[PDB]
């Protein structure tokens, strides 16, 4: 799927407008705050960096990596990155078709037993606690302001915009807070549901 | 990958309230189980073929029309049945999130401040009809005259059909839900953009 490809690229964009990385930290960043939202794995994130930088959406230029002497590729964004990045932003969200495999289990638990059923609401709830308490934390990193990309963001804008800024990345958590409950709150009538059939 | 033995078991799911036609079969997701798990044709039909080849299915020819022509038909087999139960007992695997609207949200002072309200205004209205299309679908499960939830009632004992029917408005109070949830966030985020 391209437009899924597109997407990643997007999230990389933004990423990188956060401040210039090498392959091996952009994933490893990566990972710990966009992917969160939009998850990219080293496998995916290599190639599409490789690809951008073909394009002439990044720049690539060799700086100190360790303290032994050795140099890495650190990828920055062109003007043509940045306008890219403004593109991406402006188009209209693409809301891809609903594939939710817990819905899907839901619909049919008549194939197995009330039991079994059970199982599965509890695990849909402890799914979904897990990822409340990780956002929650994850806000109050953001809040802080002592989450590495989000620090860094910070040091490369004006004063006068770091409220918007981190106003935005919590609104993103809120969100995954929000869905979350809602998940929780559906398996938990599910429960009482099977009590009664 | 993984997503390909999920849209099996959705088709696996479907084929149980009787056989059908690789047409019929695809036209009855879209308006059933496809919209929980959604599958496009370019997926459905060779996934067809695949559980046909691997004998989860049996195919047959059937009359189409009254000119002796024919189409093929396709039933669970024996091994398509216990393929449905295995699927099903198996916990639900969580897909990391890939949710294009938090990834927008995330990064807002991209664009302006009438950027990020109008990508919340269509995220609501996106939401607030999925909610309507959610409950028109729990209308028609619950009056029982949902074409595929008939046909599965008409081949169910009495006994069971209080279960599977409730089974089907819980995926869609669950849809309902989640819209709901997407709903107020981006109410929340309007609220904040005048903030700021
Ligand atoms: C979207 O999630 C995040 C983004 C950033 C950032 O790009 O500054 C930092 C932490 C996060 O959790
Ligand atoms: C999971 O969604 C549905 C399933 C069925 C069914 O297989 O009987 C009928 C209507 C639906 O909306």
């Amino acid at each position: 799927s391209a437009k899924d490809l597109m997407t990643l690229r997007s999230a990389l964009l933004a990423l990188l407008s956060s401040g210039p990385l090498t392959g091996y930290d952009a994933s490893q960043r990566f990972g710990a705050s966009v992917g969160f939202v939009w998850s990219g794995s080293d496998s995916q994130i290599y190639p599409e960096l490789r690809k951008m930088e073909a394009e002439e959406l990044l720049v690539g230029s060799d700086v100190p990596w360790g303290s032994k002497g050795a140099t890495k590729t650190e990828y920055a964004l062109s003007e043509k990155g940045w306008e890219a990045l403004r593109k991406a932003w402006y188009e209209p969200v693409t809301y891809g078709p609903t594939r939710d495999p817990a819905r899907l289990k839901a619909a049919y638990f008549e194939v197995g037993t009330n039991g079994d059923a059970r199982r599965h609401l509890r695990a849909h709830i402890a799914h979904f606690e897990q990822q409340k308490i990780q956002s929650e934390s994850m806000i109050d990193e953001l809040k802080a302001k002592t989450h590495p990309t989000l620090a860094r963001r910070l040091e490369r804008s004006p004063k006068k915009e770091h409220e918007r800024i981190v106003a935005f990345k919590v609104l993103a958590y809120e969100g995954q807070i929000a869905r979350a409950q809602a998940e929780i709150e559906w398996a938990e009538k599910g429960l009482k549901l099977l009590d009664t059939l």
